[PDB]
């Protein structure tokens, strides 16, 4: 167990003590479905309780606490959906969590909520910047994993036979390509077992190959908990680099970043 | 047990004796990946083994079967691609079976391999279209209900309560639409895992509606076999009306076919 594994959930479980948990999955594709599916299984390892996130419902703004869910929509320039929510509930809650995520600009959101806000950070770039607005490291910023490393992958492994070479997972917009990242693609991850299902999809699809190619974070990601060989390419806001530099590099031998 | 599916049993069971199966599945939409899973199910509840077609493999020209999956492919003006692979594989086998389907044209087809077909019709439009073609009613053309009413749906099943009103899942060509069935959309379905892991998603996502309003076959088929208030509506080709009014009418009295 890595030091800011154990930390994270030494951390979380001490936060359950003292508040209830409400909890807001990320939407998006079938990568933010395996965020949800390894959140499940922290939440079960741990006995992490939650509720999930209702619309219209009544919470306590000093006894509850926002779950977040983890992923990379907190994006300026990108995508506004995560930061809509956020700046529309963050008066319910006692603070907000931000689960294991990669935050690019929204300065304005975090400076001007840094009393409620507790941020983890996936990788170094995100750590670094919420940092320089003056969070406090191991108060209310932190930096693990994303959550995909938690995976309980032997429950959702289907052990059938690598029989295929190359599988090229790119992204639709910009050969034989499956971008199996925009098979489910939506608000659908509040139900665990929609996002386990799909997560066990996408996993099945890539344990029938030896190589995989791909620009997509958590298809590089299932492949390494796989131990597959995986050609990992970049996209823009260093989203895939930084990712990679802290959790795939060395940890996973057999999956490498290709720059150019 | 159905008249109908109790021959369909004895049937296979029957060709099982004599020759090999050779096992095709379908391309196409997660509902075909339905089809898929049910035919898997019904595989293994007859100890029918199988192998799985591998293209450039040499077969038995007298002692290998090809099981053709179910399906509503063989459309003649809208695909092509189950009559190609029909007509450049049915010279290897000593007969091709066509697992319960929707047939529409391709009589050029049909006429000329007359002694090496067995159709199985998923509704009277096409059964009686085949029988046209002087095919022989119970010795190579049958009529049967569509393999997805052979699901074993208790092992997909979340049980997951109920709790929303409306699920539209309607044909993304031509409000808050959900067309589950292009999550998953190739030639996946020879993957048992993949086939089933995607219908499980499909029926995790219907389980938690009381309503469902559609005009896409399995959707209506799966929320049909959950028990649920469908609202199905038609398309080209007399496709959905067609296995509406042999298998859907009056055995599920809750799914309704509105015309307009």
């Amino acid at each position: 167990m890595t030091n800011m594994k154990l930390k994270f959930d030494l951390l979380l479980k001490s936060y359950h003590l003292s508040h209830r948990f409400v909890y807001k999955a990320n939407p998006g594709n079938a990568g933010d479905g395996v965020i949800a599916s390894a959140t499940y299984d922290f939440f079960e390892r741990n006995a992490l309780t939650y509720i999930p996130y209702r619309d219209g419902e009544r919470y306590s703004s000093e006894t509850d606490i926002l779950i977040f869910g983890g992923g990379g929509n907190l994006i300026e320039g990108l995508y506004s959906e995560g930061h809509d929510f956020i700046q529309n509930n963050i008066g319910k809650f006692h603070k907000v969590i931000i689960m294991p995520s990669t935050i690019r600009g929204y300065s304005d959101l975090f400076i001007n909520n840094i009393d409620k806000f507790v941020v983890f950070c996936r990788e170094n770039i995100t750590f670094d910047y919420i940092k320089s607005l003056n969070y406090e490291p191991n108060k209310n910023v932190f930096i693990t994993d994303d959550m995909a490393f938690y995976l309980d992958l032997n429950k959702y492994l289907s052990l059938k036979p690598v029989y295929k070479k190359q599988a090229n997972c790119f992204r639709t917009d910009s050969e034989n390509n499956h971008d199996i990242s925009l098979t489910w693609n939506g608000d659908y991850w509040d139900n665990e077992f929609l996002a386990r299902n799909s997560t066990r999809c996408m996993i099945n699809f890539l344990e029938e190959y030896k190589v995989v190619n791909t620009d997509r974070l958590h298809v590089a990601i299932l492949a390494s908990l796989l131990g597959k060989e995986v050609n990992f390419y970049p996209n823009s806001y260093y989203k895939n680099e930084a990712v990679y530099n802290y959790s795939l590099f060395n940890r996973y031998p057999k999956t490498c970043f290709i720059t150019a």
